[PDB]
Order: C-alpha cells, then sequence, then structure tokens
C-alpha cells in the first residue's frame, strides 16, 4: 500500500533527501540519498569522520564478493570501493527484498556531507551511466526484475516551509498516489535512457519569454535530478535569467554575491517581500508534436532558507534540481519512457501565487535537443 510510503523521505535543507534502507543479514539500517542523476547503489563501508554508521560486510551472512573494484573521481574529490551483492530492503517501501549490487565505499574525499545524516546513495537513473560500466545493474532494474513491482516510481519533495531546516517528502515505489497531487499530471518524454533526460522548449520570467533558440535551453542536455539542490542553467540562459530577475526585483537591490549563489540575504520573521520576485515558467516538450506544457515555480522555491539564491550557472546543461522538484509531484514513468508533473499537495506558496502545471501550449520543437 502507498500509504506506508508517505513521508518516507527526510533530510537537511541543501544536504540531500534520504530514505531508510537495510542491507545484509541481519538487516543493517542505513540512511540512503535518493539520486535520480546517478545509477550506483553505493554505501559507506569503512570509518569516515562524517559517518556515524557504515555497512559492515563481515557482519552479513548473505554478502557475496564480486572481486571487482570501482573508482569514481570528479572535480573536487572521489569515492572508491569494492563491488558485491547482498540483500536489500526499504522498510517504508514495498514489502520485498532484492539481491542488489552494492559499491562498498572504502575510501573517499568530499563525498559524504557533515551533518547530512545519510550514509550512502541510491542512484535511480539508468545503466548507461553506472560505474564502472553499464554491465553493473542499477538497484531499480534489479527490483523490477526480481519482484512484481511496476516499472515506475514517484517523488514528492516538500522542502522546509513555514541548525539547517528539516526537509521531508515521499518516494512512492511502483505507482502513483493521488493524494499527493492536485489537478492534472502532464508528461514530457524521456529523450534517452541514461540520465532522466528531457527537453525544455520555452522559458519565461513573469510571463516574459527569454526569446532564445530552444537548443540553448538544452545546451548539452537537460535532466531531472533529485541529487542536485539548485536549478542549474547553461551560461547563456543563466545570464539571461538573472538579468530578468534583477529587473523584476529592482525595488531595493542586493549584492553581487547573492546573485552568484554564494552569500545570503536576510529579512526578519515573515517580512520577506516575495511579491517583488518574479515567477519562472519552464515549458517542457509534450507527448504530442507541436504540443508542450508549463511548470511554474515561485520565489519560495528558488530562494532556499535568510535565503540563498538557488539558481546557478552550469557547464553541463540544465539541471532541474530540488528547486524545481519541490513545487511538484514528479512521476518517473520508466515503463512508458516519460516524466509526469503535477502540482504538489505540499508545495510552499502564498495567498497571491501558486506553483502551477498547465497545458497544452502549442510550440512548433524536435530540434530543441542538443
Ligand atoms: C539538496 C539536494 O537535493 C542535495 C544536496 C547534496 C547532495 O549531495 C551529494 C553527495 C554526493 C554526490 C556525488 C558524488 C559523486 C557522485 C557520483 C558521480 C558520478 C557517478 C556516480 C556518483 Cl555516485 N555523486 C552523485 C552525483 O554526482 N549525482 C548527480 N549529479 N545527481 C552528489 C550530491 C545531494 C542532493
Amino acid at each position: 500500500s502507498f500509504v506506508e510510503m508517505v513521508d518516507n523521505l527526510r533530510g537537511k535543507s541543501g544536504q540531500g533527501y534520504y530514505v531508510e534502507m537495510t542491507v545484509g543479514s541481519p538487516p543493517q539500517t542505513l540512511n540512503i540519498l535518493v539520486d535520480t542523476g546517478s545509477s550506483n547503489f553505493a554505501v559507506g563501508a569503512a570509518p569516515h569522520p562524517f559517518l556515524h554508521r557504515y555497512y559492515q560486510r563481515q557482519l552479513s551472512s548473505t554478502y557475496r564478493d564480486l572481486r571487482k573494484g570501482v573508482y569514481v573521481p570528479y572535480t573536487q574529490g572521489k569515492w572508491e570501493g569494492e563491488l558485491g551483492t547482498d540483500l536489500v530492503s526499504i522498510p517504508h517501501g514495498p514489502n520485498v527484498t532484492v539481491r542488489a549490487n552494492i559499491a562498498a565505499i572504502t575510501e573517499s574525499d568530499k563525498f559524504f556531507i557533515n551533518g547530512s545524516n545519510w550514509e550512502g546513495i541510491l542512484g535511480l537513473a539508468y545503466a548507461e551511466i553506472a560505474r564502472p560500466d553499464d554491465s553493473l545493474e542499477p538497484f531499480f532494474d534489479s527490483l523490477v526484475k526480481q519482484t512484481h513491482v511496476p516499472n515506475l516510481f514517484s517523488l514528492q519533495l516538500c522542502g522546509a516551509g513555514f541548525v539547517l531546516a528539516s526537509v521531508g517528502g515521499s518516494m512512492i515505489i511502483g505507482g502513483i498516489d493521488h493524494s499527493l497531487y492536485t489537478g492534472s499530471l502532464w508528461y514530457t518524454p524521456i529523450r534517452r535512457e541514461w540520465y532522466y533526460e528531457v527537453i525544455i522548449v520555452r522559458v519565461e520570467i513573469n510571463g516574459q519569454d527569454l526569446k532564445m533558440d530552444c537548443k540553448e535551453y538544452n545546451y548539452d542536455k537537460s535532466i531531472v535530478d533529485s541529487g542536485t539542490t539548485n536549478l542549474r542553467l547553461p551560461k547563456k540562459v543563466f545570464e539571461a535569467a538573472v538579468k530578468s530577475i534583477k529587473a523584476a526585483s529592482s525595488t531595493e537591490k542586493f549584492p553581487d554575491g547573492f546573485w552568484l549563489g554564494e552569500q545570503l540575504v536576510c529579512w526578519q520573521a515573515g517580512t520577506t517581500p516575495w511579491n517583488i520576485f518574479p515567477v519562472i515558467s519552464l515549458y517542457l516538450m509534450g507527448e504530442v508534436t507541436n504540443q508542450s506544457f508549463r511548470i511554474t515555480i515561485l520565489p519560495q522555491q528558488y530562494l532556499r532558507p535568510c535565503y540563498k539564491f538557488a539558481i546557478s550557472q552550469s557547464s553541463t546543461g540544465t539541471v532541474m534540481g530540488a528547486v524545481i522538484m519541490e513545487g511538484f509531484y514528479v512521476v518517473f514513468d520508466r515503463a512508458r519512457k516519460r516524466i509526469g508533473f503535477a502540482v504538489s499537495a505540499c508545495h510552499v506558496h502564498d495567498e497571491f501565487r501558486t506553483a502551477a502545471v498547465e497545458g497544452p501550449f502549442v510550440t512548433l520543437m524536435e530540434d530543441c535537443g542538443y
């Protein structure tokens, strides 16, 4: 039942949403980051200063070694581990147990986050981007193959709303919970099964079209990513967007470090002038040619709580992170190669504006992919 899965996500603002999982026999409880922008199930398996708990393979009767290492360097650090399999469950998820691949992290730097309360990562994206290669079956693929769970999951990320603020939400595995959204679910095609790749066809700031070639919005790629805090935009788009937001919020201005997402800006106890900041609409490619729909977010989404500007520049394409997802109920319909969006039952809004999902809008689109 989906009711058992409601509110199964927790986290600290800007530090990642996690779900409780167990690994091994007897079950070892760990908190695991939900990441739709990666494809490995990887868990701390050795002491680390930021780890209060870790996976202990020697304690599991059902652990099997694959005699294979994995090494993942990136700009700023790395994680390194040993591959194996073991029994895995999600206590507040489906009532099943799966033998899944596990990367046992033995060494790392700048991977784990101080105070985040998670000990591992659940990469929910596709095999193409799994490390060390695509032969390492991702967790969700194993789950679908070994059980009768439908090939679909959904995410309701709720944020904070009124120490780092606590965030919460729900991961519904194997279906759609109608109580978690209002109005209609609109679907955009998954362009290619690697990341959850999508196509943005139009973007406006307070109803004003940025008027760019739509290739620019997907310059390199556009993805839906629970593992990213910000709405990340390609250089040309970012600059165009901040110019427009600055103009709309001209009545009293802010320092440059704010717009660079580096330094905070404060008011006091419910005095925040939300109505000065514009709404942002992303138009996504629809299921039918010449047809699109829009998702509209509020400053409450893109000003992360004192606030930091949660829109930042990207060199790797558009990343629709928590900023975008927190307005909406997001369906990752893997079976039908599409991503659904609907207004979330939990999204933060005021008495003048709301997050919105609206369509259809006609856009004449196939060549917006880069
Ligand atoms: C607020 C919000 O929602 C939030 C905030 C902080 C978060 O913390 C982290 C922690 C570790 C990683 C990481 C290191 C190495 C990798 C990695 C890289 C290549 C292949 C496989 C992996 Cl595991 N990853 C995953 C990653 O790059 N994911 C993605 N870009 N979506 C990424 C993010 C997550 C979410």
